[PDB]
């Protein structure tokens, strides 16, 4: 998900962002490839006999990585105006010891289709496992039913034998297993029958795309897939576009509804929204929708929500923050129940600064809408946290900044000049 | 000094006593404190395990005069020195984190190395964010966390209910100059204690128990210790419950807190067990019918997901379907149960067990602790004998664990591998 290291608090070299608020918003804004269903879907051409074309592709710095630790394997790459073209017919694994550090990071997606076409991967244990540990992130336990041999010798974990299909349950709802266990059931010997799979859109275009191949896939887009393995026979792909960022255009909607303004989302699948505008209705703002386009109507008041936290399709914890932030205009009490995995609140603090009432009792976070929100000088932390922080400084008054925007540079490009096109008046500064 | 495993044969009943342990996680916060007191401190009632040790080890290599013998430890600071704690056996310890608070708030600045901890992905450090509200400048070089500045009190709001994250704080915080304040703090046994300990040994602080502390930081002095007793293990009590339960078998515990228990007590009572409480012991009595259960995860005192396992195992003995509900890996056990005949079926975060089928023995790997003593228990309860491999996490969360087993009347043994 993640492709480098806590550079986060390096702040030497940095940037931030001055926002105005109380600005009405007004245009249109194209929504981008999805950056979580692009990485699974490269890291799918490992699966490929043939090019691979993939577009609607975003141009970040995690595609970046990918892109280049592919060519140092053998794979022919190229990239540019968000379109790629994938060949691994020369992909060849190397040394153990060789791009030590890239490879431990994508190995929650790539172990996979690695283990499977080539009959053998390794990838070195992280700094943290005590003698025995093996790394719990990478479906090891999955691959062992598919008769993988597995071992922890030299500093490395060692994987190895040919892969057979096999009923594999899933412990937790994973996006990132899913994706691994699904390419490597594509190429082992049988048929492979995954249960309690994640049901996000990014895996079913995946599932999507290698039907699309050649394999024989059933139960798409449901927690039960059935996969007849192509037994090391490598497939035919075929041209596509990565599915619009659901997340990016949920908060763009925000943005919408924070300053009460209408606006409209282009190139954009409301059906990857269901959750998100249910929400938005029920705070008063009508959606209205013409294929793939979403046009934002700004409501008479806007009234007060309660959100819980699910898997898809439920609502997503990644846009959580942005509805908090929302919800400081509502003209009532709101409430957000979230999961106790992974902090997700790091943004409250700094929306207290601006002036809101929010109280944590718990996993549950209480807000008390209609206070009128001061700018104020806020730190970003992650992506989540970040995009709340913009939005809630649109509706401030004064002028605001965000600073440690590491995070969210790396999760959008060209993110300025999306909100300018809609009016916004914000200025990246250096710090 | 190789791997070992343990064979299990399916007991038809136990019997006798089982003395509890002085809780491991509590034993960390309260030897990592020693950092704040200017005389020796006198900690009892200690577990003898890998990370007791290699915490001990780790302040002996930056100063501290320890011994640690017979469940009791000795620590004196007055010659801890250098805050540069970047070795390998701390890399690998993931309590190792505990020490940055004290030794950043006393010295003035401190390099420990980022845990991890197996994970490919990792998060931003709770820890981090909240040192740099009390004027903390922190910086990663390699793996490693360099921090520095004079800490200075705030109100500091947990983002998630942290433990560790509170230790960590409460003992930064103890030494900063003004006063702090916490709020959405872990009101969990281990971290009351860790208050405790400083409240007596001369710390203003105030909301011990609830989840929002007020703490006067001494600007730097040193506290003076009294001996005290850690808590008892009150996972390691629940999962010996559980054992006496899964068996249907009448059972004691000793050197327990019944207190620390309330939401597992209730949930064996809704099971058909009775429970009774006398002074520091409990006693579990068999019931007629083992009933289903509905289990929810929560922050203590709620039902702590600490035991989730180890009660997923027991509604395979239930007549009739209990339920799980889990916070979202935490279900790593339920594939080897199903090697042993379990009907156990996962809907996304919530586990349906449908309890009566005659559990039958198997070979099974175990993973984390959790894991590891649910596996326990259900061979225990299964018809013929059961191999528990991969018992690393299991021995490095408690010891003479056989030994305790075998005292109740079960037959265990360990096997090299
Ligand atoms: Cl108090």
């Amino acid at each position: 998900d993640l492709g480098t290291e806590n550079l986060y608090f390096q702040s030497n070299a940095m940037t931030y962002l001055e926002i105005e608020g109380t600005n009405h918003l007004s245009g249109n804004v194209t929504i981008s490839g999805a950056k979580n269903a692009a990485l699974p879907l490269i890291v799918s051409s490992i699966l490929a006999k043939n090019e691979v074309k993939i577009n609607n592709v975003p141009n970040v710095a995690d595609i970046k990585t990918l892109i280049s630790l592919l060519e140092n394997l053998g794979a022919k790459v190229n990239f540019q105006n968000n379109s790629a073209l994938l060949n691994t017919n020369t992909l060849n694994q190397t040394i153990a010891k060789y791009d030590i550090v890239r490879k431990m990071r994508a190995s929650i997606l790539t172990l996979g289709p690695l283990l499977a076409r080539f009959g053998h991967c390794e990838v070195s244990l992280p700094g943290g496992c005590a003698i025995g540990q093996r790394p719990i992130d990478l479906h090891l336990l999955a691959l062992e039913k598919m008769g993988a041999n597995i071992q922890i010798k030299q500093g490395y974990v060692v994987a190895s034998g040919n892969l057979k299909g096999n009923e594999i349950l899933f412990d937790k709802i994973t996006v990132t297993g899913s994706e691994n266990i699904i390419m490597a059931a594509a190429l082992a010997k049988g048929k492979t029958k995954l249960l309690n799979v994640a049901k996000e859109p990014e895996v079913v275009q995946l599932c999507e795309v290698l039907k699309d191949a050649g394999l024989e896939i059933k139960g798409i887009g449901t927690d039960e897939l059935e996969i007849y393995g192509s037994d090391g026979e490598l497939l035919e792909f075929k041209e596509f576009s990565v599915i619009p960022d659901r997340i990016e255009a949920g908060t763009y909607l925000c943005a919408g509804a924070i300053t009460n303004s209408k606006i409209t989302l282009d190139k954009v699948n409301a059906t990857h929204l269901s959750a998100v505008l249910a929400k938005l209705h029920q705070m008063g703002f009508e959606t209205l929708i013409t294929e793939d386009s979403i046009t934002l109507l700004p409501a008479k008041e806007i009234k007060p929500v309660e959100i819980m936290t699910s898997e898809y399709p439920g609502f997503p914890t990644d846009m959580q923050a942005q509805f908090m932030a929302l919800a400081l205009k509502a003209n009532g009490t709101s409430i957000i129940d979230e999961r106790l995995f992974e902090n997700r609140f790091m943004h409250v603090s700094e929306l207290l600064r601006m002036g809101a009432d929010i109280k944590l009792n718990g996993h549950i976070a209480t807000i008390v809408g209609g206070k009128e929100l001061n700018a104020a000088d806020v730190m970003a932390t992650d992506l989540r946290a970040s995009s709340a922080l913009i939005l809630a400084a649109l509706a401030a008054k004064g002028t605001s900044k965000v600073h440690r925007i590491y995070h969210l540079d790396r999760g959008y490009e060209n993110l300025e000049e999306k909100f300018k096109d809609l009016g916004a008046k914000i200025t990246r500064l250096e710090e």
